[PDB]
């Protein structure tokens, strides 16, 4: 009931050698070539540690998948080999498993990262330019073939603000995007996930992660964060209602033939459209130009149809100084 408006050919051009992860035989490393360091970061399904590649003596990171149904460690896997080589993806360095437990870990590049909360308010509004620039090349690299990310929030971006470096991590949530195929919606962060995701709507693509960049943009340039600031699956829809209106929210549902859950019509009620101006202060003026509210107004939209894609956002007028700054 939707396809893509881009890629949606991709896993039909690249093999079943390229999207059927299922089928994949993993070569595991050797477990103890990696000697654990320091505990450096936490998740749901995983630990992170900073560790010792020991033959080369390198600075890695493991991350210890708890164990969890093997059908998606081999899609992370295939994903992360899959996407080698592209532009601002993370470095996937080995996989390997305990001997007797057999639960894996994957063994990634180390990013000398400093946490968003600290780091973006030291943020330029040229810094903000090249940084959403250059995670806008991995979104596009990853669309390209056939990916979405499904995850794109600030944890799972990280900067290295000395060497002036991007990388996107946490490739757990990622699929294959398939014309037509339902996915699953409990995807995201709740703060990052897209209309699609609050309503049910199943056969989304690529176009979630641009809401989900949306989101991340609308903290840095507003200094809110997270800029929608639900309770819960629920009230995160209120909370966008309440900005981008519910007169669009109505038509959007039409034209998708989504109807709403009965009892979220106790708590929706009727809002018109915050305009982006009634967000500006003193104190995140630095990041507001005329440019940044309307690349932003081009992604957060209620239909994923009416979003940027990667590639069309980096041809907006916000990006110049960064593009003229390439050269
Ligand atoms: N390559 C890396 N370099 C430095 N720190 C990293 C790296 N990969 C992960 N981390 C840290 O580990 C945290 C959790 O890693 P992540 O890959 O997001 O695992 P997760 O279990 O999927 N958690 P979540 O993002 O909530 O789904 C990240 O927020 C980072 O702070």
């Amino acid at each position: 009931r939707s396809v893509a408006r881009v890629y949606a050919n991709v896993n039909e051009k690249l093999g079943r050698s390229w999207w059927d992860y299922d089928n994949l035989v993993v070569q595991w490393g050797v477990q103890d070539n990696y000697e654990i360091v320091r505990k450096v970061g936490r998740g749901k399904y995983s630990e992170v540690f900073e560790s010792i590649h020991l033959p080369t003596d390198s600075k890695c990171i493991v991350k210890v998948l708890k164990p969890v149904k093997k059908k998606k460690i081999k899609r992370e896997i295939k994903i992360l080999q899959n996407l080698a080589g592209g532009p601002n993806v993370v470095g996937l360095l080995d996989v390997v498993r305990d001997s007797q437990s057999k639960t894996p870990s994957i063994v990634t590049e180390y990013v000398n990262n400093t946490e968003f909360k600290t780091l973006y308010p030291k943020f330029s509004d040229f810094d903000v330019r090249y940084y959403i620039f250059e995670l806008l090349k991995a979104l596009d690299f990853c669309h390209s073939k056939g990916i979405m990310h499904r995850d794109v929030k600030p944890h799972n971006v990280m900067i290295d603000h000395e060497k002036r470096t991007l990388r996107l991590i946490d490739w757990g949530l990622a699929e294959f995007y398939h014309p037509g195929t339902e996915y699953n919606v409990r995807v995201a962060s709740r703060y990052f996930k897209g209309p699609e995701l609050l309503v049910d709507f199943q056969e989304y693509d690529y176009s979630l992660d641009m809401w989900s960049l949306g989101c991340m943009f609308a903290s840095m340039i507003f200094r809110k964060e997270p800029f929608f600031h639900g309770h819960d699956n629920a009230d995160q829809l209120v909370k966008i209602a309440k900005v981008l209106g519910t007169d669009e929210l109505y038509t959007y549902l039409e034209r998708y033939d989504i109807d709403l859950d009965a009892q979220f019509d106790d708590i929706l009620g009727r809002y018109p459209r915050k305009p982006w101006s009634r967000f500006v202060s003193s104190e995140n003026q630095r990041y507001i130009s005329s440019e940044a509210i309307d690349f932003l107004d081009k992604l957060l939209r209620y239909d994923h149809q009416e979003r940027l894609t990667a590639e069309e956002a980096k041809e907006h007028p916000y990006f110049e100084p960064v593009r003229q700054a390439a050269a």
